[PDB]
């Protein structure tokens, strides 16, 4: 409501401090000026802002449950919307790469960044880099004096480098650990043996939960100075549990909502990728249903992506899936009545994160 | 040389350090682990390590002629060599990266690390990224109760920004700058009318002299408690300045140097960079020289790059060098004498830079 206007009348702001600093400090001219201003525009906006409204609207909870003077109250909702655009950012600069590495096509209703018509791949990857930098500018302009710079600014440290980890996790979950060696060219998969709940599990707690989830919310409290009125424990659970099932709906999305809809291209089958649906087939299958799979994915070819779509539907994924869902709801639940106890309305935070995700469809 | 040695037994324990955190915190498996351990010795081992050896000299100079605890002598080495490993992760971060933004082939005598037989150009650019997360993980780890801690990182990501910045004016300097536009297809100049000396200064300002001589001088005078002994202007003047003269050798070799001697592959005329000889060619070329240089620049074809040799061959550029490293030297001494003023040490330290960079041979 009043949050999402404040959000962005502050990306406004924050570009304006970047793009002016780049003519001032760095004598940049005014075309590549505009080319970083479009490039900015396209990678940050146009998403849902789940991560950075959560920051936001942690930091609402807290100031309405309490009482603070009027320019106390600006200072923290400011410093929660420039915190929530250091992680839109760092998410730019995520899916930038993201795409490149997935070979990609689409990316929120338009071409993924490194196909723009003007962008160069080579541009496109230094881009990203540059996006990850523009996180660091501005917390160290905003932030120069705040108690909470250190943590907030080791915290993403810590949130960055298991993203980073996890993107390892998941671009090399098609290979044999045990043929994975650089010096030695290495074909896919063909047992699929590392295609396990536990497995699949572990991709996805590094590659999203850490920034899609514990750093919104636990940013969120730095920036309200509040991180000791919660049990941290149950934040770190609770994130990677959301986390995890937002991945699941990704994952799912990316074989089954029309790309009219979702905004991207799925990719997963063709990569070969060690989604959840390719694990919970595997779950499931018998003989004949594994051995057509392992001869249909991970190939480009549409007809052999039709083949696994087929097998998906065939083994009641679709219902899988909401016995999933059913089963997280409960812990979720279980969860936010566990957080009530120390911090009844940070709870609440986490309950409205869990609707947002619960009910999207992208 | 012995303290070369004692820098990379502080690789080793750096390694170790990140290598065990990534078995107990990140559940990395043996295989994973190994295929990081070999990205890092590629990526970050091979070198001159003139960057982080520089910070190693800077604090041992003002140890020479200061008093501290033999403890405060330990501490401030080892933080050198570990501040030193930061920028030469920083350097692989950058040099990954650049060797795919730049079709390179090889780097420090073995392929570049994106064209390594089981590498693939997907995780390499991820392998980049994580070797950036790498220098932060390091940072927070080694140097958490420093009390230069704060500048440190600040001026770690001013740096690393800077470079990016420096990466786009580098990788774009090929087009015309009104032709610079994400939506339209982006064709490379004909009239070749921003291959200025203003222009390619402002361009290797900021993709190497900040990171290559800036950040490792004034990372010695911080893990040394050091700085307020130093003109700081004076440092970034001189940074700037044999930051430049460096990047020109690199130009330089990278046409005239034997790939067996450099440990790696020219581009440049390729890839169409405005480069020093490409500046200085266009300087001083007649219309006929113009013209058949316009017809044969930046084209893998191996007759047509030969051709671009045999110009600037005949153009006398080794001629324009000779004067050009002249007035280098001249300005260079006229800093170090500067500096001895507040810092004989330093003005030392700097003259040891100078007298590495000036007779490098690759
Ligand atoms: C972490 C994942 C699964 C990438 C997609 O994120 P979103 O679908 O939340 O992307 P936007 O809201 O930013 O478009
Ligand atoms: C080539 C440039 C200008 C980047 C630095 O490379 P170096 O020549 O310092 O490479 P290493 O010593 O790190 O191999
Ligand atoms: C950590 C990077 C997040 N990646 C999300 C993507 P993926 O499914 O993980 O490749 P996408 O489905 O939005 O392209
Ligand atoms: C950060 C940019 C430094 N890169 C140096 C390279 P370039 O000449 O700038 O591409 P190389 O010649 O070592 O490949
Ligand atoms: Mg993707
Ligand atoms: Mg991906
Ligand atoms: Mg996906
Ligand atoms: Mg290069
Ligand atoms: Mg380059
Ligand atoms: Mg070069």
């Amino acid at each position: 409501m009043a949050s999402m206007e404040r959000f962005l009348s502050v990306y406004d702001e924050v570009q304006a401090f970047l793009l002016d600093q780049l003519q001032s400090k760095y004598e940049i001219d005014p075309n590549r000026a505009r080319y970083l201003r479009i490039m900015m525009d396209t990678t940050c906006l146009g998403g849902k802002y789940f991560r950075g409204m959560t920051v936001v609207n942690v930091a609402e909870g807290f100031l309405a449950v309490t009482q603070h003077d009027e320019a106390t109250k600006e200072r923290i909702l400011h410093d929660a919307c420039v915190g929530g655009w250091m992680i839109e950012f760092l998410q730019a600069h995520y899916l930038v790469e993201d795409d490149i590495m997935d070979g990609s096509v689409m990316r929120r209703g338009k071409p993924c960044w490194y196909r723009f018509p003007g962008v160069t791949t080579q541009c496109a990857i230094n881009d990203g880099i540059i996006l990850k930098s523009w996180t660091q500018i501005m917390a160290w302009h905003y932030f120069a004096d705040r108690p909470f710079l250190k943590d907030l600014l080791c915290l993403f440290q810590k949130v960055d480098y298991a993203t980073a980890v996890g993107q390892m996790y998941d671009v090399t979950s098609m290979c044999d650990s045990n043929k994975l060696d650089p010096e030695v060219a290495q074909p896919m998969t063909t047992d699929f043996a590392e295609f396990t709940p536990a497995i699949y599990k572990r991709i996805v707690k590094y590659k999203t939960t850490f920034y899609t989830y514990l750093l919104p919310l636990v940013m969120g409290l730095f920036v309200s100075e509040a991180a000791a009125s919660v049990e941290m424990n149950l934040v770190e659970r609770v994130a990677h549990l959301i986390g995890e099932y937002f991945q699941v709906q990704d994952d799912v999305m990316d074989c089954f909502t029309p790309p009219e809809q979702l905004g991207k291209v799925g990719t997963d089958i063709e990569d070969a990728k060690c989604s959840w649906l390719a694990v919970t087939f595997l779950g499931k299958a018998n003989a004949a249903q594994v051995a057509e799979f392992k001869a249909n994915y991970g190939d480009k070819d549409p007809a052999k992506v039709a083949v696994v779509k087929r097998l998906y539907s065939e083994a009641n994924l679709q219902a899988d899936f909401a016995a999933y869902e059913a089963e997280v709801v409960r812990e979720v639940e279980s969860l936010i009545e566990q957080l009530k106890v120390k911090s009844p309305t940070f709870a609440e935070s986490v309950a409205v994160v869990w609707e947002k995700t619960h009910k999207r469809k992208k």
